[PDB]
């Protein structure tokens, strides 16, 4: 896949399993369109969410449920979401691993591009 | 202030200086209305965005300029924000510090919420 | 002060409060010798670690006892402690304000060098 | 491998590649013992340090050469090196990925810890 997106959790040193994540793509009229949708393995990958074809040039946005994440494990966490928006295959297609590192009160978000 | 955005700079070691963030609060119809708006100064600090009385329970979504902060700088980035969504007051007023640290490829958001 | 050392909680989003951080600088015979310490006061800062004119150039450790600081709040940590190793003042004196974001099984670090 | 490394550029996006890393096992006079080292492939990742009989209970140490990765990119970066310290196995033998992102002047690391 041309898009992956990986979550793991800082507090237990894990995977950030079963993680809802939603993208959108944004449209001529700026709108944002659900683009796929799905949820982190028991590795906290999501893979299969595009194809290189689907995957065409665009702003994307990613939102990964966090909230929901942390509610379910006791937690009142900061963030309602980790959203991560970026302009891909501006160069050319490239594949994507979008990773989120999880905090009741931070996360991190990575980007590796590779060709 | 309620509020204060802190912006760093992972690739100079420094505060991130003339970032523009917007910050909105979650509106009835679930848009997002603007609410208040600064640049960071010569410390990565944006302070008296708001008060006491204004600052009420709701959604709250500041928006950090990262994208026009590395282009500024001649360094390609991938997002095109960097976006922190969040309820406030929830329990009672809290100080909100937002932190952010940058990177090109990488950002991190991390709350400090005091009494 | 010519070196502040600052740590954050992730997980309470809070100051980490009563940490302890020993500094060292490197000896001769490749040694690290002990040079200053304190606690992390309420706002998660340590002030008065060192001065100008002690502060020459030379290798620096500072070890933050997070193990202590996670046991202290009932939560299990991976790390032993936080190092943080650098070359001061390479091109002329400096201040440092090296800081440091706390989670159990995660942890980064982030040096603010300004003139 | 019980033990594996991954390390990644935070300022293009990448695996970090042919970056050194030395494990060290702390003895039981308390010195540092070489325990294995090697260096990430093109993925960023460094696999076959140890096998499960050889990776006992102890107190581990991994130091990333981070300053001579972004010396080699032109870099002066802050830190002389990345260093993780961590107890493992003192709960029967788990699988441990140390993970480092990488910026000229900070850096996080994550570990995930299976069973
Ligand atoms: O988020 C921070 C951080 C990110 C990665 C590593 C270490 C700290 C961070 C860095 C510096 C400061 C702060 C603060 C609050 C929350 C986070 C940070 C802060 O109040 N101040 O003054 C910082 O300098
Ligand atoms: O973003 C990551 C990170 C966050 C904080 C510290 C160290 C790494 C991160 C952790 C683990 C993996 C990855 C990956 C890509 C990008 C970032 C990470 C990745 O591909 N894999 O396989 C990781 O395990």
């Amino acid at each position: 896949c041309p898009l992956m997106v990986k979550v793991l959790d800082a507090v237990r040193g894990s995977p950030a399993i079963n993680v809802a994540v939603h993208v959108f793509r944004k449209a001529a009229d700026d709108t944002w369109e659900p683009f796929a949708s799905g949820k982190t393995s028991e590795s906290g990958e999501l893979h299969g969410l595009t194809t290189e074809e689907e995957f065409v040039e665009g702003i994307y946005k990613v939102e990964i449920d966090t909230k929901s994440y942390w509610k379910a494990l006791g937690i009142s966490p900061f963030h309602e979401h980790a959203e991560v928006v970026f302009t891909a295959n501006d160069s050319g297609p490239r594949r994507y691993t979008i990773a989120a590192l999880l905090s009741p009160y931070s996360y991190s978000t990575t980007a590796v591009v590779t060709n």
